[PDB]
């Protein structure tokens, strides 16, 4: 099949809904930037981004729009075009945290479908997104 | 947290029973050897493997004991020493398969604790095994 998911989920000790809280409004260990606009429903529901980055070495272009769930706690990062479209005919980043039954449960889960059999699954950027959630949750604490 | 799973989600066109009865019974895109024992409750419903193996391009050695649920078509794959017991206090991968809503979904998790902050989160195994199913799915048809 070319239909698979990704998962990396990793314990933080921070309440779930203050975690959520501080993923949505949030850094550089990878060169990037980005431009693009904000999306309303007329208060900022989301957004739509274009970004510039370099992934193991190599730079790359992306088109993303991201909506959120407060209720949930999730964050949805749904790609349009870009490199990674070359590999995938669909590309999305769910980003879940629920509290632990303490602290909580962050999931971020890379939902994809290749172009063809010959297309990598996207072990890159899962570790990229590993990275990133583990150096920001080391920047947090009690 | 040093907790964490990582998964990798595969669809197959193969109804879910019969895909679990192939992946409960069985090769060497990665040089590989193991001795062992099976395990009885006077049939045999598990085992316990000690495999020399090559992971990207490094000889290591796993003690593992495989259990089974056929219930659930759970095969559980429980690590108790050896190359991976450096990085990891504990390390245990889960194989699910169930129907889709057709064909089936294949989870594979590897459920980790860290020794330390400085160990790696198990990415090389996570395409291990990812790259093992995809192959055994590739030699499987209707
Ligand atoms: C091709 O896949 C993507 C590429 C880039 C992004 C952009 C992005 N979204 C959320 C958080 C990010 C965090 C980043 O690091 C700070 C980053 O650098 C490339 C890009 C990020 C998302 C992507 O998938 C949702
Ligand atoms: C350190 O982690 C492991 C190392 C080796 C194994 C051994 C193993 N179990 C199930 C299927 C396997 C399939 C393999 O490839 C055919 C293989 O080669 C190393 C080892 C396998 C399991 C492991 O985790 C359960």
């Amino acid at each position: 099949g070319l239909v698979g998911k990704l998962v990396t989920q990793l314990e933080v000790n921070c309440d779930a809904d203050i975690f959520y809280k501080i993923v949505k409004h949030h850094p550089n260990v990878i060169p990037h930037f980005f431009t693009g606009v904000q999306v309303t429903k007329g208060l900022v529901s989301g957004c739509i981004k274009e970004w510039n980055y370099v992934l193991e070495g190599k730079a790359m272009t992306a088109v993303e729009e991201t909506t959120h769930a407060d209720e949930t706690r999730t964050l949805t990062h749904h790609i349009t075009e870009g490199d990674a479209m070359k590999d995938y005919k669909k590309f999305d980043v769910i980003v879940e945290t629920n509290p632990k039954p303490h602290g909580s449960v962050v999931t971020y889960s890379i939902v994809y479908e290749k172009i063809n059999e010959d297309s990598p699954a996207p072990f890159d950027y899962l570790k990229f997104f590993h990275q990133n959630i583990v150096d920001m949750s080391a920047h947090i604490c009690s």
